[PDB]
């Protein structure tokens, strides 16, 4: 019983790409927002409780969705041709929202150093002075607008009379990208331990939060005390090298695009080397599309084989595409022998143990 409020053809600027394509947007009444390469569901695509500018420049009629997901802003840019088209889909676009929305201080934290910065806010890493614990807090423009072992958790969040701040656990086991590149390579077992984490957590994003990650790197990936992964979320408004070939096409992206880069992240783990690396970056463009995986000859085929699986083109070819999702992973050989529940448990012991002396020890801040 779901409607389509409004449907038509749209010139979409890449979110990635920084150049305009022509996509065809369906909205229906839900609050669903998609566009297709050619005329034929995710909270990605949600247009609820979405801002809609009107700019002229660079092009003009020019309309923009800033979207608040989770504690991400998002920008979603679009240009038609005549004036009067730009209304009819901006009304019809906030009527949707609409009527969809109807169906502590700052003195606790010590300013330790800036982490990163973007167009609506800033990341500071802070210290809960009433315990001493270290956190990272999202600070974001106001005028924008449940826990899983393995997610940095979002512990608070308030507001002030002009920013609106998040803050969230802050890993104090180091990142996991400087600690491949002490080891310059990890073995099966300890990838295997790594990706499983994952796996658990990109399924929990996808099964229960309905929602994709879509940014799985290796600089986003940092260790707790004991060892175990943080998947972090520090992202602002501000690398084509961790990209799949569905997002550059820009065309239909789903959960299958996490697993795409599972397998480029568990590929740098096992190789000690990116998949597909290239200075230029339209080589790169070029060799993630065309080019073959190839491989050190020095691998377990179990691993060989998911890796395939997980870094083939075709998003519904690829490992983890179908229907099952995660659960294609978890039955795979690599990862036959794997209780997953104890995975979730936190009860797999960890390959390796940071080199700190508590929750507070301030080490890896170097
Ligand atoms: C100005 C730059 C810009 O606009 N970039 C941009 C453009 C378009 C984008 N589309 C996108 O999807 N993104 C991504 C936004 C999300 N971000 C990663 C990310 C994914 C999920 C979560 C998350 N979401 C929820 C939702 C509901 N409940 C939850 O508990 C959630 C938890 C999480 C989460 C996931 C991991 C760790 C902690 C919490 C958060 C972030 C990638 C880019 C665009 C970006």
């Amino acid at each position: 019983d779901v409607a389509i409020v409004k449907e038509g053809w749209l010139h979409k600027r890449g979110e990635y790409i920084k150049t305009w394509r022509p996509r065809y947007f369906l909205l229906k009444n839900d609050g669903t927002f998609i566009g297709y390469k050619e005329r034929p569901p995710l909270n990605n695509f949600s247009v609820a409780q979405c801002q809609l500018m009107k700019t002229e420049r660079p092009r003009p009629n020019t309309f923009i969705i800033r979207c608040l997901q989770w504690t991400t802003v998002i920008e979603r840019t679009f240009h038609v041709e005549t004036p009067e088209e730009r209304e009819e889909w901006t009304t019809a676009i906030q009527t949707v929202a609409d009527g969809l929305k109807k169906q502590v201080t700052m003195n606790e934290f010590e300013y330790l150093k800036l982490l990163g910065k973007g167009t609506f806010g800033k990341v500071i890493l802070v210290k809960e002075k009433a315990t001493g614990r270290y956190y990272a807090m999202k600070i974001l423009k106001k005028e924008v607008i449940s826990r899983h072992p393995f997610l940095t958790a979002l512990k608070y969040s308030f507001q002030t009379h002009d920013r609106l701040c998040f803050v969230m656990e802050y890993a104090n086991g180091g990142e996991l990208f400087f600690h491949l590149s002490r080891e310059r390579v990890f073995s099966e077992d300890r990838a295997r331990f790594y990706g499983a984490e994952i796996v658990s957590a990109l399924d929990y994003l996808h099964s229960e939060k309905n929602v994709v990650y879509r940014d799985l790197k290796l600089e986003n990936l940092m260790l707790d005390k004991d060892g175990h992964i943080k998947i972090t979320d520090f992202g602002l408004c501000k690398t084509p090298e961790y990209l799949a070939p569905e997002v550059l096409e820009d065309n239909d992206y789903g959960r299958a695009v996490d697993w795409w880069g599972l397998g480029v992240v568990m590929y740098e783990m096992m190789c000690g080397r990116l998949p597909f690396y290239n200075q230029d970056h339209e080589k790169l463009f070029e060799l993630i599309l065309m080019e073959e995986i190839r491989f050190p000859r020095t691998l377990g085929p179990e691993a060989k084989s998911l890796l395939s699986g997980l870094l083939k083109k075709d998003p519904k070819q690829r490992l983890g595409g179908g229907s099952e999702d995660a659960k294609e992973i978890m039955q795979h050989r690599f990862f036959a022998g794997i209780v997953w529940q104890h995975v979730y448990e936190k009860k797999l012991s960890p390959p390796f143990k940071p080199q700190v002396t508590s929750e507070t020890d301030t080490r890896y801040f170097d």
